[PDB]
């Protein structure tokens, strides 16, 4: 399992959590020095449990699929909650079985569905460590509209930061003040599967992407990624989604 406490948290302790979360995901191979997530993991071993604690010390446990870093559901007190999707229903056969009750959320876990439920796109929802404290608090008692926004914060400040060094740094900059994600952050989230695929196809193709990935950069300018020498590949992406799952 991995853990993070918002009480006393700083950029340093958040960076330790994100390192722990990365190191908890199994791999047997690296591709261009980046860990390649497993094609599949059978049984309960396919779920990592993240124990998150709000500033007041209350906690939820989040279940993460180790092959794709997708959050499946979470436990809050004696109630489990799962996204309305087959992967999550399958996860509910393995995790938080001891919960008194299981609620299926009224939406799947994809960004588009969550944004619909929350009533706003990611671009307008501030993220940061204070926003993560709020999200944990919100998830502690069921409210499916408030939970959608909370989950958009939770996904970005955990899974997306594990996947991209730049996003981890963006959250560290928001340790004590929330701010909506940069356009580059949104860009990277949206391109993770694409990037992971192109880096894996570059093996067999002399480090060259079969198809170029379009991204927005730090200064807000729109760049094209064509090969593994790009900073996105050498210094940013930390985990690769297996092409078997793409
Ligand atoms: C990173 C994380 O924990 N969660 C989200 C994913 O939920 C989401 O994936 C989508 O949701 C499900 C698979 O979980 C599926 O119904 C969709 O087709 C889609 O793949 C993803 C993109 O919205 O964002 C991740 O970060
Ligand atoms: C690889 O990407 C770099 C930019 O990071 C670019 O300058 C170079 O021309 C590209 N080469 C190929 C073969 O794509």
């Amino acid at each position: 399992d991995v853990s993070f406490r918002l009480s006393g948290a700083d950029p340093s302790s958040y960076g330790m959590f994100i390192k722990d979360l990365r190191n908890a995901l199994p791999h047997t191979e690296k591709v261009y020095n980046i860990p390649l997530l497993l094609p599949s993991v059978s049984g309960a071993g396919r779920y990592l449990l993240m124990h998150l604690f709000n500033y007041d010390g209350n906690t939820i446990t989040v279940a993460v699929d180790v092959t794709n870093v997708y959050i499946m559901g979470y436990l809050a007190l004696t109630t489990s909650y799962f996204f309305n999707e087959p992967a999550a229903d399958l996860a509910s056969q393995y995790v938080f079985r001891s919960a008194r009750r299981k609620i299926t959320l009224p939406y799947s876990g994809n960004y588009e569905r969550l944004q619909i439920a929350a009533g706003k796109p990611r671009e307008k929802i501030p993220i940061g460590l204070p926003a993560l404290d709020t999200a944990i608090s919100t998830l502690l008692h069921y409210d499916s509209t408030a939970a959608a926004g909370a989950l958009l914060v939770l996904i970005q400040t955990t899974a997306e930061a594990a996947r991209f060094k730049y996003i981890e740094q963006q959250i560290q900059e928001r340790a004590y003040r929330d701010e909506v994600p940069s356009s580059a952050t949104i860009s990277l989230e949206n391109s993770w599967s694409g990037l992971s695929k192109q880096i894996q196809l570059a093996q067999g193709n002399n480090g060259v992407f079969r198809t170029p990935t379009v991204l927005v950069d730090s200064k807000g300018n729109r760049v094209q990624i064509t090969n593994v020498t790009s900073n996105v590949v050498t210094s940013n992406i930390q985990l690769l989604l297996n092409t078997k799952n793409i």
